[PDB]
């Protein structure tokens, strides 16, 4: 027995688990419940605060994970199955994860929150590449995780309505900050040092959080990894959330015609079925015709966004808050195979030009013909018109840029001109295990492996410049999540990684070669997508 | 006494002059009647020809300039005064001029015929850029330029009626040429073998004879400088033409106060002024305040042109056609210190974003707010928006782009891809003893001075480099009359020059240095205004 396994914070006593790593053991807490699993009449509902238990609660596994969507694209394929699930659905799935260094830190030691993506629709704090014992071995903080309700579970929305309130899958992200403040000190981890991380959805959470008031006090730091909270598919507005919701609860049988009709019924009806048969229905409800679009996604009701993330962002005050934000270099190649005709991870997906501009279609929807000539225009070489390579590379930007790359550049602009300390980052190694084509190069997501140490699991065929490679990128986040700067407090020896001003727009390339200082995140791009597109669609 | 200055034509006996250049005489015949003088009620009349005369009438000096404006925006300045009348001003101005090698040619020899530019306002054959005395000497070849009627005397058109039809200054070209075909034998020239090239507007005039049935009968190939009829300012409306038309005589005081204003009365309310106060209210039947835009201009009637000339060009056979079109490196910057806001000559026109955005609306008039926001978009650095010299350069692309270079390139696929084959150049030799400012670089119509071996004038001050430079782009000229191919047919150690093609679209950079292929005719740039500007401003 060790005495550093036991942990008692204001719920109870938990005994957790030691992981190894080649460089040292880890304390481990998998599985700690913080809210009481919201089953039954708690369907839809915010997460109400885990009640005391009495015992020992076992903290040595992860608990299960929320109900979702299961990725069949490619059955067999570690590229896409690496995100499915790894333990058993269920609704009893609101549950954080702890791990802290052995020995246990002795002085308040700075504390990382992890928020996993997957649009909203999918994801578990349980993957294995979200692993925080490499990341919290290297550089001796807390690393804390939790779960949070995708999908209908956590975002279906009937807006005005008490029995369907929507974005409670973003409460349950805001009551494990709550519970990380409560009780992360007794694992050794700073709350008055909280810096949260996020990837692509969990990204667009972290700053949902950022421009929500209530959680704005549970942190100090963001980092926001392929993704943003202005994005074009992480916000609906209240009319279409209902129609989608109204839709759902069609296709699984409610209201029983014929009986109606207002919201009490409906989410009435909808708590009687069982989850995976709404989970059957999921992507049934939306126009059904595009790559990157999401059913339930988090809604503009006026509470927990006052207004648009786009506003907030525009009028806010971001004093005294520093923020590391970055992309990876393809980030739109992963969903290309999703729909775009012409294209498969197993040939070269050469596409010709016809299927270029359907595929524009795909991945920017519910625009003008005029815009899609527009977007047309923007990202074709006119001395090469009908290469298929480069349409191949164009369209695989054309949504990169209006999903991610664009939405975060025009946030991280607007964070370092109102007083936020910004730096900026991409992604530029392509691992060398990496599963998916050649021809994807970086593709979204591949990024989180080398920011969790992954590459140190000795089980793993990774070479020794991607070992160390992966301890540089643990070393500027920890710092990043201690001082707020990247860069080591002393080290005059590496290179500096200057921030990011709404003005030089300077960002450092993340690969195996050491730091280089570019400008423009997508200059020329970004500036058709926030600034000409909207003046188009407002003459329709 | 010398019989070679004595020639017989058709209409009568000229005794012409001989000119001295440093490799040889040159026998010149300048000012021969093509045409009746336009005067008195033949004003505003297509032209009749030049009834036969007795005697021998003098041929050794240039006759008069055809009314035009006279550019006073800088005096003394040679920049802006070599392109100014150098003869009296008169009506009296149909006369023609033919250079002829010494010993005249004995077995037909291919003829240039030089058609000038200016707007359709201005310019004259007599210029000292235009002589023909070292083309000649160099590559043995019959040069022939005319002068046209300009402005209201020569393309005042009230559309319909017979008294002023319009496009009388492109027939006043066009019966030089037939004169060409009739008389050019005299001057040992093959009639079979003529190849028209112009600048600018002059240029502009070689692709309307290629698009009118009965002025393609009389020339076999083309080239056009810096122009091409297709370009905004080239045509007008029937509508406008009349709108202006009135216009003018309302300023000059016709029709009368009290008298109707139908079209016969109104012509002969416009024949009984002088010539220099319709001159003088030229510019004012434009209210608009804009750049590149020209009072009177080519008519479309469905006389002259059928159709439009993007219509005519797009539904047109070229094959057994040789084309030559080229623009030089700085179109546009000529023409910004004509109004373009915060430019002048003689500072370094460092202009701020917001002279730059009242700069776009001047260089690309009649367009909607929506329109003029895309330039901007296209032709800003949004890593610098703000930097003076990227801006001042940004709108002389603008400039250049919409008026000459994208309407040349538009034209030069339409031919290549429909029988013509069509050679592209990119003048980007400046000067060493240009006048105008160093950042305006490469201007427009600076390259004429080359094509016609000014630099071996021994009056003049430029370089060894600049002399042998010439003598190559002569080289290209007169190759292209006789070939139809710019390449020397004896010599394959030289560079070669490849054709353009609608695909390939490849042109080579005329400068000091040896000849480089490039591709694309600025492809990018012209792909918005020939592509999407149209389906832009087809919606409003
Ligand atoms: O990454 C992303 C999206 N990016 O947009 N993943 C989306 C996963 C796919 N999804 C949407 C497309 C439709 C599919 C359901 C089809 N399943 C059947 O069994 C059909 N039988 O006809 C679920
Ligand atoms: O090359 C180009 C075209 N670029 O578009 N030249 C344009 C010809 C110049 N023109 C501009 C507008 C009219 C103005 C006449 C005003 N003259 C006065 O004396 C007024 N006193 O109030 C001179």
């Amino acid at each position: 027995e060790d005495a550093e396994l036991l942990v008692t914070v204001r719920g109870g006593r938990l005994r957790g688990i030691r992981l190894k790593t080649p460089g040292g053991p880890v304390s481990a807490f998998l599985g700690i419940p913080f809210a009481e699993p919201p089953m039954g009449p708690r369907r839809f509902l915010p997460p109400e605060p885990k009640q005391p238990w009495s015992g020992v609660v076992d903290a040595t596994t992860f608990q299960s994970v929320c109900y979702q969507y299961v990725d069949t694209l490619y059955p067999g394929f570690e590229g896409t199955e690496m995100w499915n699930p790894n333990r058993e659905l269920s609704e009893d799935c609101l549950y954080l994860n702890v791990w802290t260094p052995y020995p246990r830190p002795t002085s308040p030691t700075p504390v990382l929150v992890w928020i996993y993506g997957g649009g909203f629709y999918s994801g578990a704090s349980s993957l294995d590449v979200y692993d925080g014992r490499f990341l919290v071995q290297a550089e001796r903080t807390v690393l804390v995780s939790m779960n949070y309700r995708v999908g209908a579970f956590g975002f279906l929305a009937l807006p005005g309505s008490r029995e369907a309130p929507g974005n409670v899958g973003l409460l349950d992200q805001r009551l494990a900050l709550q519970w990380v403040q409560e009780n992360v000190a007794a694992f050794g981890g700073d709350p008055t040092s909280v810096t949260l991380f996020g990837e692509s959805a969990g990204a667009a959470s972290v700053g949902m959080h950022l421009l929500s008031p209530p959680s704005r006090g549970l942190f100090h730091r963001a980092v926001l990894q392929s993704g943003a909270p202005n994005g074009p598919w992480a916000t609906v507005g209240m009319g279409e959330a209902r129609r989608r919701a109204t839709q759902l609860a069609h296709l699984v049988g409610c209201p029983p015609g014929g009986t109606g009709g207002n919201d009490t019924e409906l989410v009435a009806c909808l708590r009687t079925r069982p989850a995976q048969v709404l989970v059957n229905h999921e992507w049934h409800v939306l126009p059904q015709e595009s790559v990157f679009r999401f059913s339930f996604v988090p809604v503009v009701d006026g509470d927990f966004l006052s207004d648009t993330p786009e506003a907030l962002i525009n009028a806010g005050d971001f004093h005294g808050l520093q923020v590391l934000v970055g992309v990876v270099k393809d980030e739109g190649s992963y969903f290309l195979v999703y729909g775009a005709p012409g294209f498969s991870k197993d040939n070269e997906s050469l596409i010709s030009r016809a299927e270029f501009l359907a595929g524009v279609r795909v991945g920017v929807p519910q625009v003008s013909d005029l815009a899609a000539e527009a977007v047309v225009l923007h990202y074709t070489d006119w001395l090469h018109p009908e290469d298929p390579a480069r349409l191949r590379e164009a369209l695989s930007d054309v949504v990169g840029d209006h999903n991610v790359v664009c939405p975060v550049a025009q946030l991280a602009g607007r964070l370092a001109a109102q007083g936020a300390r910004v730096y900026a980052y991409v992604f530029e190694h392509r691992a060398s295990t990496l599963s998916w084509p050649l021809w994807m190069g970086v593709p979204h997501g591949y990024e989180i492996e080398f920011i969790f140490g992954i590459p140190l699991d000795p089980s793993r065929n990774y070479t020794a410049e991607e070992k160390i490679f992966a301890q540089r990128l643990m070393r500027y986040w920890a710092n990043f999540a201690r001082t707020g700067d990247p860069n080591e407090p002393r080290d005059p020896k590496a290179p500096q990684w200057p921030p990011y001003t709404a003005g030089a727009q300077q960002y450092v390339s993340l690969d195996l070669r050491p730091l280089e200082v570019r400008r423009g995140l997508r200059a020329q791009a970004c500036a058709f997508w926030n600034r000409f597109l909207p003046k188009l669609l407002s003459a329709t």
